[PDB]
């Protein structure tokens, strides 16, 4: 079972850089998803999901003014959320 000990972080972007969520577990090797507010997509449009089974880190490029949700993880049985905001010029 895992329990996540490093839960995410809320941070600002501007919308055309990255951003970067990362969630460490209690035991390696292992995958899971993120997504918005609650909302699994498809990395390609907006979003960049990376992950090595040693670890999981999140990117998303150019945001837009929406992403004003929080950023839920899922695996096993554990779930975190950061808070995710985007900002304009």
């Amino acid at each position: 079972l895992i329990e996540v000990e490093k839960p995410l972080y809320g941070v600002e972007v501007f919308v055309g850089e990255t951003a970067h969520f990362e969630i460490e577990l209690s035991e390696p090797d292992v995958h899971g998803q993120w997504k918005l507010k609650g909302q699994p997509l498809t990395a390609s449009p907006d979003c960049e999901i990376i992950e090595d089974g040693k670890k999981h880190i999140l990117i998303l490029h150019n945001c837009q003014l929406g992403m004003t949700g929080e950023v839920s993880f899922q695996a096993a049985n554990a779930k975190s959320a950061a808070n995710l905001k985007v900002k304009e010029l």
